[PDB]
């Protein structure tokens, strides 16, 4: 299943070079994973209270083309792997013409926020995903 | 109580206009207040031990001239008022050529790291800055 | 003429205190002003074509209550004063319960995109508002 | 090896009580910028050379978190140089030298204005 999430580029996301700052795309990717979860009725604010959180363990991003001020982007997200305490997201960012701006592979681990120690993915989440 | 804090402008702080993003200055001011408090041994750790955190209640910023990529700036901070649960910080930012770029007045209140509700200023703070 | 803009709070907007970092609200306010102008067809592209840009000259924000991860906020924006070379925006942010989180008064000046010197507001903008 | 200190402020943390993962990415960039300054290549000097750098590929591995007020050290080294690109090997450690995360960054040299790939000026090549 492919989840899509729109993102408008504002001045806060750009840098003096005249394009989106590379670390801003990282944040866009996080927003997209969060919205995918929300689509399945899961709230990370609520989950933290149950001592369930998600942290990035490894992330690789390859950049191909820039995004500029006011561009409306689309973040595409897919879960390609699910294991005991982790899952692998495959994501990409494209613009209004579907030009591939960049892509990423993100290894996310489920953890108990208080001890920051890995824990098995909740069954309720696995069931939906 | 004048405290100076140097700050280098990096790409993360700039925007497509070729200058520092107006909200980035707000972050710079926060660092300077944090560092001035640290200068008086009021590190986050020390504050937490006193069951205290600071929240901005009101802030007015005047934008005069822009900071650019790689400029080394100096944030200047002073505490000009201390009453009840409130602290008033007066800050300004200048560049290497000493040009005035920005100025701010910040009213901050004291709260307990839990309820996030205002509380009286710890005895140590008033004693240190009065 | 009250323009409303929804904004979702993500991890990037929060801080260790468990609430939204105060500077994040400043960015939210900027997005809302940008979107109000867009609503009237004054996109960044349209403004550059008019040879004008808007810069914040003086801004005040008063904070009352906090926002947290996953909260859907509403930024309310209006031009409370239009002058020959400047605009005063009155803005406020409320949560889903309509509780006032914070409010702002923003003086923005019209300038030439090149020299960044003051410039009169284009007649198209004057006519529109 | 170039070392760059970085203090963690509220702006760098998130509601989880640790540094937001994208913040480390920004820290790595500052470190690269400072390493270049140390080798006589400040942004001014780079503009004079008509050079700007763009991240082409980046892999970061996260091992342990940093928290509010921690003083970190970013370690940076250029491990490869080829035509129009450079590979940076970096890592972030805390005051006890515990390894928090590490990254490999492939950067490409481009013209500031057009941002199109261009051979690394001999001024920089002859530097590293």
């Amino acid at each position: 299943t492919l989840f899509r999430w729109p993102v408008r580029v504002y001045y806060e996301d750009t840098d003096a070079g005249g394009v989106v700052y590379h670390a801003s795309y990282v944040a866009f990717y996080e927003r997209a994973r969060t919205e995918m979860l929300r689509h399945h009725h899961f709230s990370q604010q609520a989950l933290m209270a149950e001592r369930v959180a998600f942290v990035v363990r490894k992330m690789t991003v390859e950049y191909y083309a820039p995004a500029r001020l006011d561009d409306m982007l689309e973040i595409q997200t897919e879960i390609t792997s699910m294991r005991g305490t982790s899952l692998v997201f495959t994501q990409r960012i494209v613009n209004a013409e579907n030009t591939l701006l960049n892509e990423a592979e993100v290894l996310v681990v489920c953890v108990d926020p208080l001890k920051m120690k890995p824990r098995a993915l909740p069954k309720s989440i696995v069931a939906e995903f």
